[PDB]
C-alpha cells in the first residue's frame, strides 16, 4: 500500500482548493486531484486525526483494502498520515455515486439495462467480500451512496470504515433483536438498494405516511398486494418485462425478509440478477 | 511482490536438502520450507532458468498473481531470481493435489460433501479470475493437479504459467480450440467440467488404454448419462451416497460444461451456483 507525503497530496489537489471539492466524507473533504506525473486521475479524502471514530475508520479502510484486489471494489491507492493528517488516495469514479443516477438529481435517469449491470456489479463485489477473503468480511455499510461508477459505468463498493471480519433506512432490524454479526446484514441492505433502483426514492423518507417511511417495508408490501407496478420508478414504466421484474422483485423482497436465517447469500441474488437481466432480454 | 535473497531461500529449505523435496519434474523440484523466523510454512518452487518457455511461464505467474487476491487462488508469497535462479515462494498446501486423493493414490476416498465443497472451491476460484480482475483471465490449464489442497481442505486454483488476458492436459483441452476459435473463458468452463466428472467417476480424464469410446471422460461420461447409465461408472466409493436430486444437479451442469461449441456453455458464475445448489440438495434430502 503506498505513502504519500503531504506535499504530494497537496500538489495533486492545488492545494486544497475549493474547486476540486467533489464533497464530504465522514471526517472530513474529498478532493478530485492527479497523480504521477499527471497521468492519473485520484480521489482524495482528507479526515480528521482528532475524532476517535475517524481514526479507526482510517485504518479500518487500510487495513481491509490493502489486501483486497476486486473488479467491483473502489481501489486504494494509498494513504497520507504525515503531518497529523489521515488522508485516503482512491481511483477516480468519474460517475460518482448510484444514488445521484436515480433521484433528487438533475442526472438523466439510467435505462434499466444499465441499472441492471449496476446492480450485478455491486453484488459482484459484496459477493467477493464474504467469500473471497481469507474471513468473511462484512461491509455493514451498503447504500447507494457507498456504490460508486467510474468513466465505463461500472459500479464499485466503496467506504470500508464500518468493515468487520450505520444509515437509517438500511440498518438490518434483526440486528438489534438478535444482536449477531452476519453478512446476511449486508444482503438485507442491499435488498434495499435493488428497491431504490426499482423505484428511485430514498431507502427512509421520514415526512411519508407511516407505511410508506421505510422502503424495505413499503416495497414487499406493495408487491404482495399486486401494486409494486404503481410504485416503480415512473421512467421504467412498461420497460421490464414481466418474467425480469418478478425474478427482480422477488429476489429483492428474499433480501429484506425479517430473519437473516431465511435471506439468500450474495451468491444468490448475484445469479439471480443475472437470470433477471437474461429474462429481460429474452 | 516480496524479492527473497539466494540466501533467504537456502535457509528456508535448509539448503536444499532432499527430505524436504515435496515434487520433481520438468518444471523443476518442489521443497518445503519455513520462512519469518520459521512462523509462515511454504512451498518453494526451483526452475530451471535456461528453458525459454520455463522464463515466460516465471514472468507470467509473477505478472499475474502480484496483482491477484481469492481465497481460491494459492498465494504467490514472493520470487526470486538472484544468482542466475528462478524460485517462487507459495503458501503451502498440505494435502497436495486434488488429484492425489482421487485416485492412483494410497490416500483413503474423499468424502461426497468433501468432494462437492472442494469443486465449489475452485469454481469460485474460477469464478473470480472471468469476473474479479481487470480484466478477464483465462487460466488456460485447468486440472486435478493445478487445483490443491490446504490443511483444512481447503480447494485452491494454482498453475498460472499458461494464462492470459482476455497433470496430463489432454483429457482437459477444450476441442474447440483445435478448430482455431477464438480462445474464451469458456474453455476453462470446458475443462471444469472434466474435473467435475473425474471427481465423481475418479478416474484419468484420458486413458489411452481403453475401448475407445472410454478414452476420454468428457465423451464418455456424457454418453453414459444420456444413456442411463452414469452410475455405473461413478467411483465405487460414492455409490449409494449421492441423492437423486444432488446427483442429477451435478450430472447436468457437468454435461453441459463440456458441449462441443464454448457459446453454448455456461459461465462459472452459472456452474458455481449450480454446484452450491447441488449440495444443498444433498444436504436437505440426506
Ligand atoms: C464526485 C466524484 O466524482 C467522485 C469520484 N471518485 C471518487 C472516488 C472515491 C470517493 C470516495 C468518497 C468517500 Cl466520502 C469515501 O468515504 C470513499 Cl471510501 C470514497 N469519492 C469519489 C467521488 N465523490 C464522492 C463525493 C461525495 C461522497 C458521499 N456524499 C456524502 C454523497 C461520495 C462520492
Ligand atoms: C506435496 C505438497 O505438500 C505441496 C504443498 N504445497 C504446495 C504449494 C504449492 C505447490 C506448487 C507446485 C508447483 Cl510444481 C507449482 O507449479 C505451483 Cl504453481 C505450486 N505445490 C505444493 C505441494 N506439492 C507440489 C509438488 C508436486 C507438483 C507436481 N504436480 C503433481 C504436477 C505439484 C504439487
Amino acid at each position: 500500500c503506498r505513502h504519500f507525503s503531504f506535499a504530494e497530496i497537496k500538489a495533486a489537489t492545488k492545494n486544497f482548493d475549493e474547486s476540486r471539492v467533489l464533497g464530504v466524507g465522514g471526517f472530513g473533504k474529498v478532493y478530485r486531484g492527479e497523480i504521477d506525473g499527471g497521468t492519473t486521475k485520484v480521489a482524495i479524502k482528507r479526515g480528521n486525526p482528532m475524532s476517535e471514530q475517524g481514526v479507526h475508520e482510517f485504518q479500518t479502510e487500510i487495513e481491509m483494502l490493502s489486501k483486497l484486489r476486486h473488479r467491483h471494489l473502489v481501489s486504494l491507492i494509498g494513504y497520507c498520515e504525515e503531518n497529523c493528517e489521515m488522508i485516503l488516495v482512491y481511483d477516480y469514479m468519474a460517475h460518482g455515486t448510484m444514488r445521484e443516477h436515480l433521484y433528487k438529481t438533475q442526472n438523466p435517469s439510467l435505462p434499466w439495462k444499465q441499472r441492471l449491470e449496476i446492480c450485478i456489479g455491486a453484488a459482484r463485489g459484496l459477493h467477493y467480500l464474504h467469500t473471497g477473503a481469507k474471513h468473511t468480511i462484512i461491509h455493514r455499510d451498503v447504500k447507494t451512496t457507498n456504490i460508486l461508477l467510474d468513466e465505463k459505468w461500472v459500479a464499485k463498493v466503496s467506504d470500508f470504515g464500518l468493515s468487520k471480519t450505520g444509515s437509517f433506512g438500511y440498518l438490518d432490524p434483526e440486528y438489534f433483536r438478535r444482536q449477531q454479526l452476519t453478512e446476511k446484514s449486508d444482503v438485507y441492505s442491499f435488498g434495499v438498494v435493488l428497491f431504490e433502483a426499482l423505484c428511485a426514492r430514498p431507502a427512509l423518507n421520514p415526512t411519508l405516511a407511516k407505511e410508506q417511511v421505510s422502503l424495505a417495508e413499503w416495497a414487499p408490501y406493495c408487491y404482495k398486494k399486486g401494486m409494486l407496478d404503481q410504485i416503480v420508478d415512473p421512467y421504467l414504466k412498461g420497460k421490464i418485462t414481466p418474467e425480469c421484474f418478478k425474478k427482480f422483485a422477488e429476489t429483492a423482497m428474499k433480501c429484506v425478509l425479517d430473519q437473516g436465517i431465511e435471506r439468500p447469500s450474495m451468491g444468490d441474488v448475484l445469479w439471480n440478477l443475472e437470470f433477471a437481466l437474461q429474462l429481460q432480454e429474452s
